[PDB]
């Protein structure tokens, strides 16, 4: 059970303060001389929430594996005497583990979530309360994303993983502390059909621990449209105004846990808006659209992956530029402030967990080792992987359920699927991914070596998401060759499965300031010709409905041969800063009508 | 047999001035409509030398792969009426077939070393001539580099090739026409012998044709030291001044050329040293000397490898500052020019065929075949291509006294057998037609000491590792284990001098990073210096040499930013902060001195 805090007849207190304690543990001894207990020895100052890695410009606290500690003093209000206490981490990635003065709490492995406990029977309303959190930045086979901890003669462990970008770890988004009555709405869920933009029905089912509830949904304007009663089999009739890419017009849904004492209402954000995969068209509220913009990171310069509000609205105002209509929250679930922002705004977001790496023949990654001799196997990606899997799948759709801007499940990116096995494991989770949220369709991202003729498991699901890279990776330099092998490609894609088929991740390396008269690999001038080629085939075959750049930005990835100081298919640099080919796309996305696949003309 | 020209009566005009008349032939036809007859039809103008890749800033040009057509008149001197008259171009890149108004008077393989031809019937002096030249740059398995040209299913040419520098071509250095009176010195050879630096003797061995001459040896002061003759090789011996990498002092040896009628006279630079390899030490005059300096490249921007006086200086300038007294002429022979500027100021050369490629196990470069020592790919036809080879870059470069070493190949791949097979009997051969230098094979990384078959053949043992980069990536502690625990294994298998001739990390100039990380300035510094911590403790090693003098251009790949980064200055020779390093280290040693474990 999942929900936003919210503020209506309830409170919160940030802890987000940053200025933690921070400390490390190389001797792996803070589980052994129970470190919770009082103050953190050797410690530093630490910001909340950011990333530990990059912070203090050291590299061997940011290549650090093992534990880590944060500790910090709370002062908790005296008004929330009667009142039920919650301790929420927004997201601690990869692994958490959470003290309230010697009592753990919480515990969590997903560093991308959120997890929370209640906290009033260790609180004391007006009394100081101190707050320590061990977190873990290891991934083994069973962790999303899997990897491999790989340790010395010495006993000092370095991560290996399979992923392209960046291990960033710590406490990455909001901590706080909520209140809510001893009576509380824990969960709701919407669903909205549509049938042709004139009357429609939402489905309301609701969870309230401790109330009976009526529901009331209004406007824009806050005037009431519908009323409803019941835990849940509320289904309200409307004559409406559509949630629409573009504007995102949202309805708001206030649900009552009334019990005979106490009260609680929390308002729900709701978008009204049908999405469909139809023939090779994707329909939302029963139009063709066309998907275009950007694969993304959570990545910037000194906090990592933390959230932070500048980076996003600046973000946005260059998406809004660049004419982009989407995005896919590349690799992992995004921070909700995200979801809400496209919310807002109509912005469509295909939405993603984080099983990435599941393939051991990328040069992506870190290689500190030697990789197993199968993917799918007891060894690595067993039994327990999907379950880790399913269980990811389950906590992404228990929290942006009813975001009206996702219109799909990503359940994972570019796994190697030639392997027999690999069917075995993918088959159940698309089916109980099906069963856990049907409302959406359903997909998983294909990687460039598993062609049409040697792909596996495309076929389970609902949309064709693909990744290609040819002319980079493979006909290196050769536009008209390269030209040639991606119309070939996505024909035969087109013919063997007649889904929909999303470019989720086409890009090339691209130097700021590199310049060539040849068009040369590196170059900003071979960035735009090839993206420019990418767009001619994609323009001529009709099962293509949505193309996104890979990547808005430049982003760290872990050192190798490949990587100039991170991965630099970036439209823009890692300080936001435009390459020529962002002019380009804004020349493209902006002179197509809103939504709509570009004719093959001008 | 091969002589560079010089102009005490005998004359020279350069036709390497300027602009010749260009044309690509994508249809293949320049022979079958016998292009030479008539003036290039839709030509261009293009410099000689040069490459004619970068000149035009045109895509299709610069990867072209088939015939391009030179061409160009010239008015033959008067006054050489009744002198023979060669036709000399000192490099045409990979294949060229010249002809002198219709008339084919010569064609070379081989893209990196001087032919000539005598063309006195086929001009007279004192009218236009025309000279079209065919130059062809593909590689097959039986060149030197070898390659692979793939065509497409209906058409195109394109070329494959296997090693990391891009593949340019065309006239590269000088074309020359000169005179030389009908008789005439055809080749000198010299070998300098010393014993405890005292008094000491210059064998001579030289073939004129066409009559009996005086040899005669002078100083730098012009004064004869002493006079000998003959007409074949006898010996000279006097109290000398040694050829000394600090300071490079040349004698000089006339050979006048007396016939009835006419007299011809040659001079030739004469550096007195010796060079010996014994035990783990390379002593050059019996003191051992310690290499420091570079692997380079002929490539500068707009003229891919075409050689250039004002870039000679400056980057020779460089090297003096940085303090290097050595270089590698890395893959291929060097113009000629270099080698003569090496003689003047002393420096160090280990002079290279083009035997690049031999290994289909890197990522470099560009179906390739499975086995490499076989029929399909490197066969007996490659062994005669590759001492061809040999043989006339000895021929060109023998009287230098700054050719300290010859070597024979670059990175081969010596796992399959056949790797033996093939180069035993040119490590033979080479030694048969100089036994006066020692001779080396520089050895691929992933070829280590108990994997390798061909050390034994040769004299000192050249290493390329990259311990830290492309394995152990980032990893400065373990590729220092590495690195050293091999350094041990090596010099405990052979008990050969160990130069390593290739070590450095690619770097971006402009790129820093708190954290010492790849790519960066920083991680290039901390690198280097690791890689010389290393070197000072192992007692086998004789020499440094860091992979590379400056950024250079390869082929397109996605583990080449815009070209190779590794150099220590960019391509338009600005320094990145790891140049400062070496000077640090190159000029507070010694003059070609070891450092002793320390500083
Ligand atoms: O190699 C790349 O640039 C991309 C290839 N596909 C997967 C991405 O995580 C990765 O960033
Ligand atoms: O990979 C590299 O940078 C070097 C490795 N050894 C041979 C060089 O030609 C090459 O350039």
């Amino acid at each position: 059970h999942m929900l936003r805090p919210v503020e209506t007849p309830t409170r919160e207190i940030k802890k987000l303060d940053g200025l933690w304690a921070f400390s490390l543990d190389r001797e792996n001894c803070g589980i052994d001389q129970r470190w919770w207990e009082s103050a953190l020895q050797e410690s530093r100052a630490i910001a909340v929430p950011g990333s530990f890695n990059d912070q203090f410009a050291d590299a061997d606290i940011r290549n650090y594996a093992g534990n880590v500690w944060y500790q910090r003093e709370v002062f908790i209000p005296k008004g929330w005497a009667g009142q039920r206490i919650v301790l929420r981490f927004d997201a601690v990635t990869h692994y958490g583990k959470v003290w309230v003065n010697n009592q753990e709490v919480m515990e969590h492995q997903g560093g991308y979530t959120p997890f929370e406990a209640d906290v009033t029977p260790y609180v004391i309303a007006g009394k100081s309360v101190r707050i320590t959190v061990c977190v873990n930045n290891e991934l083994n086979w069973q962790t999303i994303p899997p990897g491999m901890v790989i340790t010395d003669e010495n006993g000092k462990k370095k991560q290996s993983y399979f992923h392209d970008f960046f291990n960033y770890a710590g406490i990455h988004r909001s901590v706080m502390l909520y209140t809510t009555p001893n009576t509380w709405v824990d969960d709701i869920t919407v669903v909205t059909h549509v049938a042709q933009d004139c009357n429609h029905a939402s489905v309301d089912w609701q969870v309230v621990a401790n109330g009976d509830v009526s529901v009331e949904l209004r406007d824009a304007d806050q005037q009431v449209v519908a009323t409803g009663q019941g835990t849940s089999g509320t289904l309200q009739v409307v004559n409406p105004h559509l949630w629409q890419p573009g504007e995102g017009y949202l309805y708001e849904l206030c649900v009552t846990a009334k019990s005979q004492t106490e009260c609680d209402i929390y308002p729900l954000r709701v978008g009204i808006r049908s999405v469909a995969v139809k023939g090779e068209q994707f329909l939302i509220n029963h139009k063709p659209f066309y998907f275009t913009g950007f694969g993304r990171h959570e990545d910037a310069d000194l906090r990592g992956k933390g959230f932070d509000n500048v980076l996003m609205v600046h973000d946005h105002a260059l998406m809004d530029w660049i004419g982009a209509n989407s995005y896919r929250t590349s690799h992992y679930p995004y921070a909700e402030e995200m979801l809400d922002w496209a919310d807002e705004h109509g912005i469509v977001v295909i939405d993603e967990t984080a099983a990435v790496g599941f393939n051991l023949s990328l040069g992506i990654g870190f290689e500190a080792g030697n990789k197993p001799k199968e993917l799918y196997s007891e060894e690595a990606v067993n039994g327990e992987t999907q379950q880790a899997h399913l269980q990811a799948i389950k906590e992404l759709i228990a929290r942006d359920k009813n975001h009206p801007s996702v219109v799909m499940w990503s359940i994972a990116n570019e796994p190697d699927t030639r392997p027999q096995g690999a069917r075995e494991y993918f088959a159940p989770l698309a089916e109980a991914t099906r069963k856990l949220d049907p409302t959406r369709p359903i997909t998983c991202v294909n990687v460039m070596f598993c062609d049409a003729h040697t792909d596996t498991i495309s076929d389970l699901f609902d949309v064709l998401c693909l990744n290609r890279y040819y002319g980079w990776y493979v006909q290196s330099g050769d536009l008209e060759t390269a030209e040639k092998v991606l119309e070939k490609e996505l024909l035969a894609w087109q013919e063997k499965l007649h889904q929909p088929i999303i470019i989720t991740e086409y890009g090339v390396d691209t130097l700021a300031g590199l310049h060539s008269m040849y068009t040369d690999m590196w170059s900003e001038e071979y960035q735009c010709a090839w993206l420019d080629m990418y767009h001619r085939v994609f323009d001529r075959v009709s099962a293509v409905v949505g193309e996104q750049v890979w990547n808005f930005a430049d982003f760290a990835t872990s050192q190798g041969i490949l990587r100039v100081g991170g991965n630099k298919k970036g439209i823009f640099t890692r300080d936001r800063k435009p390459k020529s080919a962002a002019f380009l796309l804004q020349k493209r996305w902006t002179g197509m009508n809103f939504g709509e696949k570009p004719q093959q003309g001008g």
